[PDB]
RNA sequence: UGACAU
């Protein structure tokens, strides 16, 4: 049964902005990562958000976001995207990707206006955005609404876990820009509910996932569609942290004469996240984490598992040991997920368990330690989620868990990781 | 394994 009506968002203007991690003591250190830009023809790169060509009220909507100084994502994704051209931004995490995409295009959706088309029930959206998690939509959707406040733009979301009817007599009223989970995208489409024949942009975030063996299919589904409008013909973004040059290549298939910008070097971790590592068996691990909780009284915790079977137990530990403690994983009921988040981000929990569902993308203000309890296969995810913490030059801690019967294949990665980010090397991942 | 329509 899937019957859940998410509450409607706040219209609540303070409390749209609001949502946001004040920049932090390393936010000026930005400054000092090498830029590498590449492909034809690139634009210059902007000064500030004064100089970046904006119409007055986006502009004003930037500062009432707080920002007051793009980061250097931003000052460059923001001209190549105005300009008209294709993308592939990195990134670290905690940078302000998203807003390097959304201001810039509220920006053109709103000075070359187009009316919006919704004929016979089924939306023509002028911009699709996808991301791997119904969560990190969700925040999309929330910074778009930010950054498009005032405007007669109309934003729509589509994710899972939530009653099919709700979203879709939504959408059928039509939205410029709407932000989706691939699996309730397709759904829609496939029903007539929504069609890609007025598409301007499409934006892949942590698009190293997205075109990955798990989400090419879906991928595939929307680029190619039969009602897609052809590359040469509309903008497309993709933004990660992370981006293996073996997606790269992937990634060209749906790109046009691209621009490749990468702040610092590709994949490599926030240097704002201290990283500590603890040796441990198997059987260890959860005295060793009950210590570090026990060791960290009044801190916000974000606790990495590999199965939400294990996410289930951790939380059930922790919270028959009294800690005010939330699950999320693809297990629990899609209300409880959104619950689970909004208890975290609010502190009425200081503790949250996650799977991987987690890992990207969530901005969650003032996550003091990550750890993973258990470490991930690939060392691209392991970046994103220590980058939970550590955000928008805030300083933050992972502590991660090393266990050499199931985390040996990751030393040779780890170590390159600690080393780009001037972390000191344990002598059991050396 | 983990995300991703019902
Ligand atoms: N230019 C800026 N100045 C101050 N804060 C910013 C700026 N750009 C983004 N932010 C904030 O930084 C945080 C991280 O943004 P996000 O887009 O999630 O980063 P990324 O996608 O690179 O991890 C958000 O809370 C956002 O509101
Ligand atoms: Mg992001």
């Amino acid at each position: 049964g899937v019957t859940y009506v998410p509450p409607e968002p706040t219209n609540d203007e303070t409390e749209i902005f609001s949502s946001t991690i004040s920049s932090g003591i390393n936010f000026d250190k930005f400054d000092h990562i090498a830029v590498k830009v590449s492909g034809e023809n690139p634009p210059r790169p902007i000064e500030s958000f004064e100089t970046a060509n904006l119409r007055k009220y986006v502009l004003d909507n930037v500062l009432k976001a707080g920002y007051r100084k793009p980061t250097p994502i931003q000052k460059n994704a923001i001209p190549i995207i105005m300009s008209g051209r294709d993308l592939m931004g990195c990134a670290q995490t905690g940078s302000g990707k998203t807003a390097a995409f959304l201001v810039p295009i509220i920006n053109m959706l709103l000075q070359d206006p187009k009316d919006l088309i919704s004929e016979n029930g089924c939306a023509q959206p002028q911009v699709i955005i996808v991301s791997p998690t119904r969560e990190l939509t969700l925040q999309i959707f929330n910074e778009a609404r930010k950054f498009s406040y005032g405007s007669v733009l109309k934003v729509a979301v589509a994710y899972g876990g939530t009653a099919v009817r709700h979203q879709g007599d939504n959408i059928a009223r039509g939205c410029h820009i709407l932000v989706a989970t691939p699996g309730r995208l397709h759904d829609f489409v496939e029903r007539n509910r929504v069609s890609f024949g007025s598409v301007r942009f499409v934006v892949l975030d942590q698009a190293d996932c997205m075109l990955d063996m798990g989400f090419m299919p879906s991928i595939e589904k929307m680029m190619l569609h039969p009602t897609m409008v052809e590359t040469t013909k509309r903008q497309t973004l993709m933004f990660s942290a992370t981006f293996p040059e073996d997606i790269q290549h992937l990634a060209g298939r749906f790109l046009n004469n691209y621009l490749f910008v990468a702040v610092g070097i590709v994949g490599g971790a926030s240097t704002d996240v201290e990283q500590i590592f603890i040796e441990v068996t198997k059987y260890e691990k959860r005295n060793s984490l009950k210590q570090l909780i026990e060791e960290n009284d009044g801190k916000r915790i974000l606790v990495f598992v590999e199965t939400k079977r294990n996410a289930d137990f951790i939380a059930a530990m922790l919270s028959e040991q009294q800690l005010l403690t939330s699950s999320i994983h693809g297990d629990r009921m899609q209300r409880e997920r959104e619950e689970a988040l909004q208890n975290f981000k609010s502190g009425k929990h200081c503790i949250l368990v996650a799977t991987a569902v987690a890992a990207r993308g969530l901005d969650i203000k003032n996550v003091d330690i990550v750890v993973n309890y258990d470490l991930p296969k690939s060392i691209d995810e392991y970046v994103h989620r220590i980058g939970r913490t550590g955000r928008v030059g805030n300083r933050g801690k992972a502590v991660s868990f090393y266990d050499s019967d199931q985390d040996l294949a990751l030393v040779a990665d780890l170590s390159k990781i600690l080393r780009q980010a001037d972390q000191s090397v344990p002598d059991f991942l050396k």
